[PDB]
């Protein structure tokens, strides 16, 4: 009876667990999680208006209810239980704890109220306990997001969607309340490179273009000669560039021109601009603008770099959201860590110089992957682990698994949240969504959750 442990209950932990249970008929898998609830960024990252994306929770829930899987929420690995303790208790340990640190802008003015990481703003509207009191001031009329990826689009979309259109989503009642009173009518998504370097994907881009009550603001000048540089582009990429190109350059028909004219909100793309400094309001109490350095591109293809021209532009705004990069956090002394890449050094999932220690997901490969990428990558780790297990490369015979860890946790006063405990909270959240017509009404207060989890 192989004993395997997984650290983190996001997509990487769950898909690694699913692979192990599917391919090994006897292995037992325990999933440890620091939050009181499972699912990671599927719950706290994926937007409320993208419920379809969250459906992977149904297969995760089937794995968690299986006889050979157990969940241990409210257990912070590296604090409540050490990695060495897990290594001593299990035949293999898989680190799947994501990339929790958001990269700071590292620019003057970043401290001004009104400046936030995009992921923290997302955590706020998604009920992540640590961002519950983010209290973003939406009394300004314009928001600026730095970085042209899908997270940027999610924030822009949430800020500009007519609030009534979010009523039947699982967005928090607290954030929806704040959104109804928001004065934000304009959102700029700024990148230091050009149109060909955007990181957004087409579903999300089209959602933005077609968002009811809004109009797109694209400068045709930024797209000069694009059709020409995309003729040898990969299909998906070319399709995305053609959609941008049409939006920027095609004169709309009568009906669309009218719809755009009557739109009270707008969003746009700004290119070749790098964040230099956040400007304060006259009394220094809040952000009043962003000073950007004009850039120009050098290099060819993927090696293109933005270099400063010397010119600067001041763009007025009351909200500045940074949406560019994340790094893993060091978790424990027994685990090697690469501070530059912000990952646990590894070779195809095997942690460098640590027999029996593996990694999957963002902590394995960096934060570039989407859920599907995370899923296949976790299957790669799962294969290497199972082959190592089958080969007799991990400890022989007995390993106590949770029997040993629970004896430690019992003595430390740590009471883990089981999957059945989570089902209790899940049922409560879903029932609370019944009156308001939502999928659920997330509990935000950790203490109230502990009561509702049976603790
Ligand atoms: C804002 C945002 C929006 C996104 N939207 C989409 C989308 O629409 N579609 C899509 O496909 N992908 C989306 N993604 C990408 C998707 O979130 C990632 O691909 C995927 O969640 C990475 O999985 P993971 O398991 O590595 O990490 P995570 O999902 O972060 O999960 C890591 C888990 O480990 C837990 N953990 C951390 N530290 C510890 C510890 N010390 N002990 C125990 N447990 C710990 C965390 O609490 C968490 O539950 C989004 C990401 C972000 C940030």
């Amino acid at each position: 009876t192989p004993q395997i442990c997984v650290v983190g209950s996001g997509p990487a932990g769950f898909y690694t667990a699913q692979h192990l249970l599917k391919h090994h008929s006897r292995a037992h898998v325990d999933i440890y999680e620091k939050q009181l609830v499972p699912f990671g960024l599927v719950r706290f990252g994926v937007a409320p208006d993208h419920p379809e994306v969250k459906n992977v929770i149904n297969t995760f829930t089937q794995t968690a209810r299986s006889d050979r899987c157990a969940f241990y929420g409210n257990v912070e690995v590296g604090r409540d239980v050490t990695v060495q303790e897990l290594q001593d208790a299990y035949h293999a340990v898989v680190l799947s704890y994501g990339a929790e640190d958001h990269q700071a802008l590292d620019i003057p003015g970043e401290e001004l109220p009104g400046v936030f990481s995009a992921r923290a703003f997302v955590g706020w509207y998604n009920g992540l306990p640590e961002n519950r009191e983010l209290a973003p001031d939406l009394s300004c009329d314009t928001a600026v997001i730095l970085g042209q990826g899908n997270v940027a689009l999610d924030v822009a979309r949430i800020l500009l969607t007519p609030p009534d259109h979010l009523e039947k989503t699982d967005i928090t009642e607290a954030a929806l309340g704040a959104l109804r009173q928001s004065r934000v009518k304009t959102v700029w998504i700024v990148g230091r490179r050009g149109p060909l370097q955007v990181a957004f994907t087409i579903k999300e881009l089209r959602e933005m273009i077609q968002l009811p009550g809004t109009r797109p603001m694209l400068d045709p000048a930024d797209f000069l000669g694009l059709q020409d540089r995309i003729k040898e582009a990969a299909r998906p990429r070319k399709r995305l560039m053609e959609l941008l190109l049409r939006t920027a350059t095609e004169k709309p028909g009568v009906e669309e021109a009218a719809r755009r004219a009557s739109a009270s909100r707008a969003w746009g793309l700004r290119f070749f601009r790098s964040p230099q400094q956040v400007l304060p309001s006259p009394d220094g109490r809040r952000a009043a603008g962003i000073r950007l350095a004009v850039t120009r591109l050098e290099g060819i293809g993927e090696a293109t770099r933005a270099v400063p021209t010397g010119d600067v532009e001041d763009l007025p705004c009351g909200l500045v959201l940074s949406s560019i990069g994340y790094k893993s956090r060091p978790i424990d002394p027994s685990v090697p860590f690469d501070p530059k890449l912000g990952v646990v050094p590894n070779m195809e999932g095997r942690v460098v110089d640590v027999p029996g220690l593996y990694c999957s997901g963002w902590v394995k490969r960096g934060p570039t992957g989407v859920i599907t990428t995370t899923m296949t990558d976790s299957f790669l780790t799962g294969q290497i682990l199972l082959q190592d297990l089958k080969a007799g490369h991990l400890p022989s015979g007995p390993r106590p698994g949770s029997a040993f860890i629970k004896a430690l946790l019992d003595s430390r006063g740590v009471w883990p949240v089981s999957f059945s405990d989570w089902e209790k909270l899940d049922a409560e959240e879903v029932s609370r969504g019944q009156a308001s017509g939502k999928p659920r009404e997330k509990l935000l207060d950790p203490q109230e959750m502990l009561r509702l989890l049976g603790h």
